[PDB]
């Protein structure tokens, strides 16, 4: 399976300044339990935000650079790249790499942040007549965890005739 994995806000914000606009624990544990033991592939600038590889799973990472080199990552050069990675592999971000996989997963788990916050990085629109929501659970709120947010898994539709 090839998926997105995604949080974006109420206008599809997903990023400010190379980090995430929002302070949400219960999405980066959302995250963990949904990626541990697979597959994460980001583009370079992701790489750099977080800064190491996250524990428990593969870290790939897409980049030109020829010289990049970390320990705990797997390099790739190419999209086509992608599609020989074996298991459940999930498009991490960022931008460029959703607006390039976005009409080419098979489904998306995306935490909708229902907040308006600044951002300089954004989701690609898409429409729900095109996504069927497999399952949508709202996230519980605590100290915290101070920002309403939906998780949702979105599978492509199939177009039929008629
Ligand atoms: N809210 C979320 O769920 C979420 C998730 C992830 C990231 N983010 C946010 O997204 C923002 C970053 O997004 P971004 O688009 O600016 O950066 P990005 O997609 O993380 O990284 C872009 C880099 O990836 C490499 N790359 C992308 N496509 C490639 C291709 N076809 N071939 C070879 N290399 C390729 C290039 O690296 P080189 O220039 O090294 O070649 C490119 O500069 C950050 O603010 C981050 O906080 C948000
Ligand atoms: C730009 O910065 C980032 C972007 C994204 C992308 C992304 C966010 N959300 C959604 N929904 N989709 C997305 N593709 C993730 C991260 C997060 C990286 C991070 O440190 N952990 N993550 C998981 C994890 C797994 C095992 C051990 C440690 C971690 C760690 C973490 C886990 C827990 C339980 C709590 C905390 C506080 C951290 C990120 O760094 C801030």
């Amino acid at each position: 399976t090839l998926s997105i994995l995604v949080a974006h806000d109420l206008q599809r914000v997903i990023g400010f300044e190379n980090q995430l606009p929002w302070h949400l624990p219960n999405d980066l544990k959302h995250v963990k339990k949904l990626s541990t033991g697979h597959t994460l592939v980001m583009g370079r600038k992701t790489f750099e935000s977080i800064g190491k590889p996250l524990p428990n799973r593969r870290n790939v990472v897409l980049t030109s650079d020829t010289s990049f080199n970390v320990e705990g990552v797997d390099v790739i050069h190419s999209i086509e790249d992608i599609y020989q990675l074996p298991g459940h592999v999930f498009i991490f971000g960022g931008q460029t790499l959703f607006e390039e996989m976005i009409d080419k997963v098979d489904d998306m788990y995306i935490t909708v942040i229902e907040g308006k916050f600044r951002g300089d990085t954004f989701f690609p629109p898409y429409t729900f007549e095109d996504w069927e929501v497999a399952s949508s659970v709202e996230g519980k709120l605590d100290e915290k965890n101070t920002i309403p947010h939906t998780f949702l898994h979105l599978i492509r539709k199939k177009l039929v005739p008629r």
